[PDB]
């Protein structure tokens, strides 16, 4: 009996469909701690007004609207012995608007030429998925036709007499699962002559720097226009073998690296080749990791006039940075409070010091919170 608040469950980032929403957060402690919420930093008045339902800490919003709920939430729990704030949870809303036109100018191409048909997704939020339709049926993907999942563009390495007709981009919001269709774009062949042969020209490629988060699947795209139609090949610019766990898809337009690790980082190249020559694209897969607790602060009891020492340690990439909190408020160094980075030092203690403390570790990729109680003995 007699304990400050500790989190049993904290709020998580959310991408919510606009077609309910629960922000989980539960606390234990004695006395039973009261829970409050903060949007962008301002206390949310739950009893008034909405249909907010704070069920056991967890905030419910029973009918959402983007324009007024488009920020980051924080759950704060308080009892007699002090206050702890939870990690920040970003609340975003997903949607995909319709195209605002039903037809499109025809494009006229020389047979043998490479070409790009641009999707041009409508305003949206959340991750998108893409496919194309050709003359009423799904457009076939291969060596010569590549659809980018980053942009939705359709690439034809080499236009052939079989390619004449209508092309439609079908955009899909992967989180809401709604789809919208673009305007058909008519493709016709020039009758003025044909395009001869030329060396590959890479038109879709991974960026010059591609941040790769630890433990995720990194996907690289590479595809070239050319005549004859190029072959694609992947290799590392420092001669290191690509991992055996790496797979290739879509006639080698895509290199997947599952469960990314430090050893997989480095300069990657894709090579486009045909009989007329070769083209090389390169980029740097740069490894990064959100903070993770190595050493956390823990509850501490001390006698009235004695000293205390706390240290926080977090791994991550870049290396994490440290700030401190007392009872939910920014705590900076004074007397007898000496705080340097991940260290807190109280030279002599008084009843005033007893309370909840928090070490926060952050890098440009993430923040993490830890909390402990400091009780002082009569
Ligand atoms: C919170 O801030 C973001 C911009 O930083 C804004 O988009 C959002 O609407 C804000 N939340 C509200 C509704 O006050
Ligand atoms: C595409 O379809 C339209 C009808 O929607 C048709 O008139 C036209 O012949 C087709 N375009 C081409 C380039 O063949
Ligand atoms: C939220 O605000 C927008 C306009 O700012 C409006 O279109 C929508 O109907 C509103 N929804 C609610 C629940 O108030
Ligand atoms: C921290 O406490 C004080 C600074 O407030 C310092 O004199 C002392 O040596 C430090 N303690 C340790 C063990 O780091």
């Amino acid at each position: 009996p007699g304990s400050g608040p500790v989190f049993v469950q904290e709020p998580s980032h959310v991408m919510f469909p606009l077609d309910k929403v629960k922000l989980s957060c539960e606390v234990k402690g004695n006395p039973k701690p009261h829970i409050r919420w903060k949007l962008n930093g301002t206390d949310v008045d739950i009893g008034m007004d909405f249909r907010y339902s704070v069920v056991d800490g967890s905030l419910l919003i029973n009918n959402p609207n983007k324009t007024q709920d488009a920020g980051t939430y924080q759950c704060i729990a308080t009892n007699s012995f002090g206050t702890i704030v939870s990690r920040e949870a970003k609340l975003q809303f997903a949607y995909l608007e319709n195209f605002k036109t039903r037809t499109r100018s025809t494009v006229s191409v020389r047979r043998g030429q490479g070409m790009v048909l641009l999707c041009g997704p409508p305003p949206h939020s959340g991750e998108l998925s893409y496919a194309w339709i050709f003359n009423e049926y799904p457009s076939y993907q291969d060596n010569r036709r590549f659809v980018s999942q980053e942009t939705g563009n359709l690439y034809i390495a080499k236009v052939e007499k079989s390619d004449v007709g209508n092309y439609t981009c079908v955009v899909t919001n992967t989180v809401t699962n709604h789809k919208v269709l673009g305007p058909p774009t008519p493709l016709i062949l020039r009758n003025d002559g044909v395009m001869g042969e030329y060396e590959p020209k890479i038109e879709v490629q991974f960026p010059e720097t591609v941040p790769a988060e630890k433990g995720t699947t990194v996907k690289l795209e590479c595809f070239a226009l050319g005549n004859p139609v190029p072959t694609i090949l992947w290799r590392r610019a420092d001669g290191k073998p690509i991992a055996r766990k790496a797979r290739r898809h879509k006639s080698n337009g895509i290199l997947e690296i599952p469960n990314f690790q430090q050893e997989d980082a480095g300069s990657y190249e894709c090579v486009a080749e045909n009989s007329r020559g070769k083209n090389v694209a390169k980029g740097q897969l740069t490894f990064y990791a959100q903070p993770n607790w190595v050493q956390i602060i823990n509850d501490i009891h001390v006698a009235m006039e004695e000293s205390v020492f706390w240290e926080c340690k977090a791994n991550g990439r870049p290396k994490p940075t440290y700030r401190w909190l007392k009872n939910g408020d920014p705590l900076l160094t004074r007397d007898r409070i000496q705080i340097e980075q991940g260290t807190l030092n109280i030279t002599i203690v008084n009843l005033s010091d007893a309370g909840m403390y928090q070490c926060v570790a952050e890098n440009k990729h993430g923040v993490i919170f830890s909390s402990a109680e400091l009780s002082v003995i009569a």
